[PDB]
């Protein structure tokens, strides 16, 4: 009968009384709520059609909108403070705000307008699931475990489109992201060209994407490799002096179409640790100087403790330790394709001296482009404690990361709630709300990509695991088919009509075009998988001449799985679902029927 809240809030409380909300509301918002912040709750009225004017006051005649700051004596603290609703030891963590839902009143008290913002997110993903025009009395007292959470366009690949770009911010907003790191590896102008400003075409586009983050408060952070071969001269105090004027300038140029927080990479540096510091110094000068800049993100060049040596005493790392203690510095764990886990932070903090904040490689498919990745979130430990937040490096394939960033979004906001299972069950109707059954069966099937170079190896197709391999030893054990084949016809039918139904239900142009390939082959998977059984199910009968066609059709379907074509940034590549178990159970069947 309680709502469906993701992230899951640190603490909801119900009681028994429901409220009545009206066709018309009186908004209250303290002076300290930004315009992004106001924007959002007039969203969240706009869900409901209730028209809005704005006071100063409680009217006790109409339904009210309170949005405010805690501690700034204000007419909403003051509410909060009269009324004796929380506590003062609420605040002091991370993102930390107040909902709150009792009589007429409808209220939000923030740490900060950031975190009223949040506030009136959990208020939106209520308001989408009212029946009617009734709401519960209710009290969220939220905060996030991690300082950073969201993704990072730092894969090999094809970049995303501004268009897709756009669309993620606002994904990520809806589920209390706070960050999207720009790191597109085509980008001269942040790499290699650091020195030279943006075109005015390429800056005004920037700041389109600029603007979306602050409506969404999933912020665009910018980045910078200033380490190159013709990188940053640390020949002299003049030369120096000369390249800090650039880099700053450039900084200055973002600035100026909003850009408020930056990344320098140094995965790439040539020079030593102690320049990287001095710049990092210099930098925080300026940033201090500005007031409203939040804090550096830093890409270390040793980044996991594989190219640490495994040395809690790595000189780079040691250095790197000495730069201001406001900068966070990335990592992605014990190897590249790096596993959240308390021993790899353990290693981080005793060899830099503070936490890491985590650069997880998933779902990434540059490691396999045959691939896409859409299983839960397996690499996410909900009993680690002991790091700054995490964002996720996504697939070239922007829609379909969207599962992804819901798992990176929950897990990062309440790590001890996350539960991955339902979690990844519970993300697809948010994803995609015609066709959430047919992706989520999408995503049941998509989501291993060994083989690979790095060797990770995650899980698909584990609900359907059982059920092929009872088939196959029944068959392989001589044993009757005839009924067992009923129930696996029954789960292959459902992929193939979630193949065909997919099309037609969705309204997302931008995913059906990007997972097309996919659905494709798994159609043909589905088609080759259901004629092997028929094949199979013939035989048993004694229809020699009726089970032969089957497998030819069978043959046929699984050539025709392997024919589609999808873009990659040098060529093309070949969509390969289902190969954890899909496939192999095709040639199992082709292997033992006929020689049974």
């Amino acid at each position: 009968d309680e709502y469906e809240i993701y992230p899951i809030p640190q603490s909801i409380k119900y009681d028994n009384s429901i409220v009545t909300l009206g066709t018309d509301a009186n908004v209250v918002f303290e002076e300290g709520i930004d315009e992004a912040t106001k924007n959002r709750l007039l969203e969240v009225l706009s869900i409901k059609g209730i028209n809005h004017e704005e006071s100063n006051e409680i009217k006790e005649d109409k339904t009210n909108f309170l949005i405010g700051i805690n501690n700034s004596e204000g007419v909403v603290d003051k509410y909060f403070t009269d009324n004796n609703l929380v506590n003062d030891s609420h605040f002091e963590n991370h993102d930390a705000h107040v909902v709150s839902v009792k009589g007429n009143v409808i209220a939000v008290l923030g740490k900060n307008t950031d975190s009223a913002f949040y506030g009136i997110t959990s208020l939106k993903a209520i308001f989408n699931q009212l029946e009617g025009n009734e709401l519960k009395e209710l009290l969220i007292e939220d905060y996030s475990d991690g300082q950073w959470r969201g993704f990072i366009e730092g894969y090999y690949g094809i970049p995303w489109s501004n268009e897709n770009r756009k669309d993620l911010m606002k994904f990520g907003g809806d589920f209390k992201m706070n960050s999207y790191i720009f790191a597109p590896k085509d980008d001269q102008y942040h790499s290699l060209k650091w020195r030279e400003p943006y075109p005015a075409e390429k800056l005004a586009e920037i700041k389109e994407m600029v603007d979306v983050g602050i409506a969404t408060k999933n912020k665009f952070i910018w980045t910078i490799h200033p380490f190159l071969k013709d990188g940053m001269n640390f020949g002299s105090e003049e030369s120096y002096k000369a390249d800090l004027e650039k880099i700053i300038a450039k900084f200055e140029q973002l600035y100026s179409v909003g850009v408020r927080q930056f990344g320098v990479l140094a995965d790439d540096a040539e020079g030593e640790a102690n320049n990287q510091v001095k710049l990092m110094e210099d930098l925080e000068k300026w940033r201090l100087q500005k007031g409203d800049v939040y804090e550096f993100i830093f890409v270390p060049k040793v980044y996991t403790k594989e190219s640490a040596g495994g040395d809690v005493n790595n000189e780079y790392l040691k250095t790197i330790g000495t730069m201001p203690e406001t900068i966070d510095i990335m990592w992605t764990g014990d190897v590249i394709l790096g596993y959240v886990t308390q021993e790899t932070f353990e290693f981080f903090e005793e060899a830099v001296g503070r936490q890491a904040f985590m650069w997880l490689n998933w779902p990434v498919n540059d490691i396999n482009n045959k691939r896409l990745l859409m299983g839960k979130g397996e690499m996410l430990d909900p009993t680690v404690t002991n790091f700054k937040g995490i964002v996720t490096n996504p697939m070239q394939e922007a829609q379909a990361s969207k599962v992804a960033l819901f798992a990176i979004a929950d897990y990062g906001w309440n790590r001890a709630d996350f539960d991955m299972d339902k979690s990844w069950k519970d993300s697809f109707k948010y994803i995609e709300p015609d066709a959430s059954e047919e992706l989520y069966t999408f995503a049941k099937h998509m989501s291993d990509p060994a083989p690979n170079w790095h060797g990770l190896s995650l899980e698909e197709s584990e609900e359907l695991r059982p059920v092929i391999e009872e088939f196959t030893r029944r068959l392989w054990e001589k044993e009757s088919v005839l009924d067992y084949s009923k129930v696996i016809l029954d789960e292959y039918q459902e992929i193939l009509d979630a193949t065909n139904n997919f099309a037609t239900k969705s309204k997302n142009e931008l995913l059906k075009s990007e997972i097309k390939g996919w659905v494709d082959s798994l159609r043909d998977l589905a088609e080759s998988t259901i004629a092997y059984i028929n094949s199979a199910v013939a035989f048993e009968k004694g229809n020699y001449e009726e089970a032969m066609k089957y497998y030819v059709l069978g043959e046929e379907e699984y050539t025709a799985s392997r024919s589609h074509r999808t873009p990659v940034i040098n060529g093309q590549s070949r969509p390969e679902p289902g190969t954890r178990h899909l496939i192999p159970f095709i040639k199992d069947l082709s292997k033992i029927i006929g020689d049974n």
